[PDB]
């Protein structure tokens, strides 16, 4: 298959993470099966559904954690299998294909805005509010607050190894909100001070458990200890369909440099392992409410949101599958 | 009035955290009174009795949260008070003086040597066991269970924003230990394959509550969700004696370039604050045992350790004060 | 604009608390719209419908936390509009306010009994029943237990400021139910003896909390810490729109004079307030189950009732807007 | 009237638990309807309709906790029922009567080996799991797990008074899955070895509690106290439609002699009372997941297997009533 | 014997609580053993060790559960049981009564102020301190802490049935503190603003338990819910010796007329009981600290506290007995 | 080296558990120790001595963990010890032997009964008490609280694997106490209308753990869950002094054919392993109470039991050592 540049460098870009963040990544992954559809050469629709399957493929390969990439992958190919199997021509195969990319990307854009809206009513003047890594949604939150006139102040969390906390710190600051930055492991020592706790998703399972950024689960869990709300800002794409009929969700092992650096590391014994997680799962229990675009839940109605959205698709291959 | 350099670089150093660790700083200041008596040019005891109080308040001003420093300085001062009150001649007071140092530091390393032979017994072949910043006290229990042909694994934690882990891993593994890194955010994900939990402590209160490195409240918190035994390896002068009547520890706020470099800082906008507290305060509740250099107690027995060695002193002035 | 007096009447008895309780206030509205429709003089359907906006909009800022009254208002004002937008006369507009607010009075007593005959089941011969406040709902339940020959006792907490309880404790008396008359603060001390908690609802909340009378979070609260089952009893009707879509609910502060009265009141100084919330808010982990005319749900399906019954109209305005 | 042999045996053997098992119950159950409508000498059908009315009775009445049964008997009687009443002639009511006790007896074996695909995700190589009882839905986790090459160990608890833990151990070994028999008291002794706890329900009510045999609750507390998943296998014929309208599940009280041998018992004084209950109910607070046929729900989407798949019936009598 | 007035009159007011406190109740215990001392008209030796016997066996008969009250006399007729032993003369007699009086009325004086002192040092400027009922001892260290120039609030629980949040809202008021009055029912919703809980103590007993005012339990309950500090104020006197052996305490039931009016009560039906416990038990778990005037405990070392002052007394009879 | 008969026999009951119950063992070990002195041909001194040195070896290696045993060895051999250096002649050091038995054998006694009147306050008329294994002291609590004429009813736990609870069950029968029998699993499922727990120990460590009979910590877990109290009625002699330096106490793993007979697990496959811990260890957050003959402490107490009992012997060998 002749697959184009931006397919194998937005690939490239998902890995390394200079391309970060669950709703980005998605929109990006939708992008890239979007500009093949635009620059194919292909001459039958039997030839563009391939190449269409194979960049899907490569961009799977990337990252498995967060579900909200195979779910805009899903939501292109779906639409771009349904087409080919009913035997659209050449023109009607690269429009939808361009057009369901377009759809995942707006609908995800108008997501994030929307939950912006709905969880900002759940933030009261004057509150204190703890954040962790950086997120989009956790930020639209946030952000609507403070332009609705309530005086916030947000606690950003460092989030190591990668330094997710710095963006988000600058970002709020920006916005001009003011910021608190701390540690990661300041964050029980600054609970006392925290009034709401708000932050993203990468993955939901049907139990209601949110996998998020390494160290997700302490915050959430000192939260409860202290009666703070924790408030979990995620779009629909957010949840993960395999967890239905009992699949666990990959926790992304990254490469340990990302901790200690190369020139430090390959100077330390060869008994210490360093073991660079990126994600943790917080149990149910310790959240308060999921901000979704379509309104607030109970994490355990998660179940709903996937019943509802995602069921009928699992009794079916994958979309880009032989 | 005629300070000799030692008191005054010690002191620098204590500042600076060059010279670091709850257990170090009290044995470096110590050190800074011997120093001081051995070099002191002073011809009648009231001169040298006045140096010994001035370097001691000089000594004390460095670092508040560890009390191990200022009961080190009681240590000799006590001393020095009572033969000084009791009409000693120069050299009387100047041997006291050094005497007094000698014996703490000597009393020092006898303690951390007894306190790892009594916390090794409660370490079992096969154990992982998570740690937190670099505590001699803890390291010692975990060196002398390796030396009794136990096979342990140390999960150790980086301990932002010093980096306080780095020199545990290296040292862990010099004795022959396998260790496994980890970031802070790291420790309830990896919480449920820790078998024990070993850390410091810089100080403990009356009612049995562990001050110690940042984010040593969260390990104890999850592994008190988990049922892992929480262990502080402790010197019975990190017992803290002014809380048994009511006074709070009070939480040393270092610098924020410690945590985000100078150089990057400046570039940041006036409303981000970097806040950077070098301790926090554990529960009682979420404490297994302490180990002590006199053997094992819970951690609400802390008051009788205060009351038989400590309590004495509290009718009386600190032994510097004019 | 020619509002009768019994819609500015039952406004001000709402106001007083002189009507109360949150299905009693609910009938009070739906019937207050029924009789401003009956008398009204007006000769066009743009009158009456303005009457009837009006009349609403006076009932809806009476009192604030219960959603029973606003979903009164809605049940009648929704079928209001939708005749009057479709061209309906003078009469048909009449007989459709009048006839929905019959529909909502006959509902609420069918779904009081109903909760009462689904609720008593869960009652057991011998049962010790601890509630709060005074709700139709709960002591449907009691009633209900009682007239099927088990032998219960209800402990009835006093409830302040205004003594809600008497009016409890007269009541299941009457039925020929022994009572337990505690203040609140014995609600603790009296939860070991206790066997099952049964209490009303004013709002249920999207995510399964409950906001009730003041004191309820505490009753559920150290019931939860007993294993003591908390059962609310709650019509369809207390479930909260808003709140799908991030409202947090108001609490009412009421009148300090209500805690302390007036010629007390006078006698103290400045630098006492008073604070008298009406409400406060009960978590779902402290709820065993909520007992609705549909059947018992645990707490976090609130979501499905508010999704199935309520969601459809929060696209559009309130039935009462220009 | 005139019952054939095979349901008296059935009901006897039911009674005496020599058959046994919620699910292994519930398909003797359909088979003895299955075989009083092929050897029924009825010549009419209200003749055969009342056989089967009576037989279905007579094995409702033989035990009560494991709702299987009449979820069993129900399936048939709501198909013989609407067949009668549509006015069947005779051979047509048999074979509603056959066939539907076919299609649940099929459709059973069906849904415990897609628990067992769908439950064994959930299982990873290493892995430990503690398990109760014995529990066909639970063993056919454990030996997917297993065949998919994940190298596991059982904790089988004994499971008095029965012995039922033996009938697992043997079972499991007999698929070359390594077995620990322990006492149940040692659950808690060994939780901190278990990675994953799993077992079978008899009855899941509409809130999320599970009625399965004694002990199971005190598992699932300890399994909770150390953050091990409790995971509950369950066919959708093991949640009870009663509880949707407030009915508490029985707990049958079995013989006292299953506990103390008839021998010994009767020489022991007429002070002891031995109580034996056969079951106990968990709290939905406990329980990670239930995994079903359809798929994995928490615990409080119970409510939503019950309104989907027996709420319609509700409004309605038993089918084998009058 | 003959008894003078003060006696009586004295026993009456403890009764009625017109004199009420723990530690006011036991100054006035002493109080009239000392008038009935100065008073007494007897001439022997031997009458006046009568008069006090049977003086002191009628104020331990007044109310059960402060066993403050129990300690004053015990402090008194030690002493003066040791004198009449060894043959002190009349004169000598009535010294050892009144000094000893005298001595414990000025040690309870002394005792406060000192609690005061040191439990001021646990409140941190700008606190808001919720408390409950009227001690002096809590008001001893709120008001030093308001001396010392620390910004604070309090938050008054009304404490029912008898109102003692009346007088002590008007007595912080009448110091310059800042005063809210709320309801004893609105102590978790007003928990999440609260820093600190200070409050007395009746009883103390050997494990760690604090008798106090009825609703004690419960706010200490959600201030452990939230992490907030709860702190007992408490002299070395209302520590509980019979406990060491194994008593309960006596839970006093006083007159349901002081819940409901005997105007208002006499009217209700027969069915209706009002209990009035005028105290709970707050386990020893849901306290941070106890300030005695000899310091800050763990509330487990209150069988030191015993030990030490009390264990002695435990193998003779009461000082007043034959 | 010359043994008598009574020595082995001693050993052997014990390690069969023909002779069981912590202080019976210790008793048993004494009266060993007793019977090996009275019977000694020994000529010298030293010949005595080594028989008695041997004889203690003989005992303390049949059962390690309940450290009672130990303890009586150490009574016995300390004195006999001390008697030996001092230059005791040969009847002189029989007498130490012969003696210090009957000192610890009647003071275990005594103990025992004291225990009962100490721990039989803490029950209340109406009590219903659950227990578990069969301790002496335990059961002297119960017997004392009934004879006292307090109307009581005690759930004796079965106890698997031996069946103490059929020696619990008929010995409290005995008595006239009425006696629910259950079996382990059943705890949970009865701790709701359990009021007290009432167990033994085999030995308790310095920061209040106790180890007992496998179940113990089932028990208090669920018992701690539901706010009954635990109490544990244990001598001074089973305090473990090897703890208060960091020793852990060994969990005897006995015969798997006590769990399953010889003749069944014969036939059994291989691979099921029988695993059969006699003990488990309960933490002291699940302990109200430790009930000693010298009063009641909390269970962190223990450390105090310890310093002032066993503290001293320490810093020597074990008594019967060379
Ligand atoms: N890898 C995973 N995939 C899906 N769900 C998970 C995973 N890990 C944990 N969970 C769920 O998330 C929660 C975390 O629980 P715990 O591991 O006890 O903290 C539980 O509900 C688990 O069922
Ligand atoms: N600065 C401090 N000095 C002494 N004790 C403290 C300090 N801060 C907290 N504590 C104690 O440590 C524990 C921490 O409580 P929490 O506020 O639950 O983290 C409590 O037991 C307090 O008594
Ligand atoms: N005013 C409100 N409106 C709606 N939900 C609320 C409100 N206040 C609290 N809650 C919810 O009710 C619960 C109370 O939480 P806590 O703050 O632990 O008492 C949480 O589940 C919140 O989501
Ligand atoms: O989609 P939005 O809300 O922006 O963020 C969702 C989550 O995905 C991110 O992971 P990463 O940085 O890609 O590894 C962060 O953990 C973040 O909370
Ligand atoms: O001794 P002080 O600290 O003043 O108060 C101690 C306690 O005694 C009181 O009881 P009551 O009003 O006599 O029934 C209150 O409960 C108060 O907290
Ligand atoms: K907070
Ligand atoms: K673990
Ligand atoms: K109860
Ligand atoms: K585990
Ligand atoms: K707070
Ligand atoms: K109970």
């Amino acid at each position: 298959a002749m697959i184009v540049k931006e397919v194998y460098e937005t690939a490239e870009k998902i890995k390394s993470m200079e391309i970060r963040g669950a709703g980005r990544i998605a929109r990006a992954a939708a992008q890239a099966l979007m500009i093949q559809a635009e620059k194919s050469k292909a001459k039958e629709p039997e030839e563009l559904w391939n190449e269409l399957k194979v960049a899907s493929k490569i961009l799977y390969n990337t990252r498995p954690t967060a579900v909200s990439l195979p779910n805009a992958l899903r939501y292109v190919m779906h639409r771009v299998k349904a087409a080919y199997l009913g035997g659209a021509d050449l023109e009607t195969l690269r429009f939808t294909a361009i057009n369901s990319a377009k759809e995942f990307i707006y609908n995800s854009e108008k997501a994030i805005e929307r939950i912006g809206e709905i969880g900002a009513k759940r933030i009261e003047d004057g509150d204190i509010i703890m954040t962790h890594s950086h997120s989009k949604a956790a930020i639209s939150v946030m952000k609507k607050a403070f332009e609705q006139g309530k005086n916030i102040k947000v606690i950003v969390t460092e989030t190591r190894p990668k330094w997710q906390g710095k963006i988000t710190a600058k970002e709020l600051a920006s916005y001009g909100i003011p910021v608190i930055y701390i540690v990661d492991s300041a964050a029980r020592h600054y609970m006392k001070m925290t009034d709401k706790v708000v932050m993203g998703a990468d993955s939901i399972t049907a139990n209601g458990a949110v996998i998020n950024k390494i160290g997700t689960s302490l915050i959430a869990l000192t939260a409860k200890e202290h009666r703070v709300w924790v408030m979990i800002a995620a779009e629909t794409y957010k949840f993960h369909p395999a967890t239905m009929l009992g699949q666990l969700v990959e926790i992304e092992m990254r490469d340990p440099t990302e901790v200690i650096p190369e020139e430090e590391l390959r100077t330390w014994p060869k008994n210490i392992e360093v073991w660079n997680p990126a994600f943790d799962v917080t149990p149910p229990e310790y959240i308060d409410v999921i901000i979704t675009e379509r309104g607030i839940i109970p994490p355990y109605a998660a179940i709903d949101i996937l019943k509802e959205e995602f069921g009928w698709a699992l009794k079916y291959k994958e979309p880009w599958e032989d």
